């Protein structure tokens, strides 16, 4: 599934995204835009390391999911990669959530540092009731 900008906003409140680990919901949504245009089946192998991101917030499968086909990797959010593909983003969000309370927080991303960090968020949203 493809989201709507403020369709995604309250889909992520709802989710107990607002405020998260002390990030705003501005900066959840200016990561999943940069990550995958808010799209939930958005996938991207690494041929370098043998390792591939998914869902709308591109988490990768080395640490955070198991895809049975990473080698050495680990399973952190305990959930099967697909369930990062599915429409409903409710397991993506609980391993979203599982990412920030590692060191670096929303760091964890490096797009987040290149198209987020310092820069004006508001825009993500404006008028979507959130």
């Amino acid at each position: 599934k493809v989201f709507e900008r403020c369709e995604l906003a309250r889909t992520l409140k709802r989710l107990g995204m607002d405020g998260y680990g002390g990030i705003s919901l501005a900066n959840w949504m200016c990561l999943a835009k940069w990550e995958s245009g808010y799209n939930t089946r958005a996938t991207n192998y690494n041929a370098g390391d043998r390792s591939t991101d998914y869902g709308i917030f591109q988490i990768n499968s080395r640490y955070w999911c198991n895809d049975g086909k990473t080698p050495g990797a680990v399973n952190a959010c305990h959930l099967s990669c697909s369930a990062l593909l599915q429409d409903n983003i409710a397991d993506a969000v609980a391993c979203a959530k599982r990412v920030v309370r590692d060191p670096q927080g929303i760091r964890a991303w490096v797009a987040w540092r290149n198209r987020c960090q310092n820069r004006d968020v508001r825009q993500y949203v404006q008028g979507c009731g959130v």
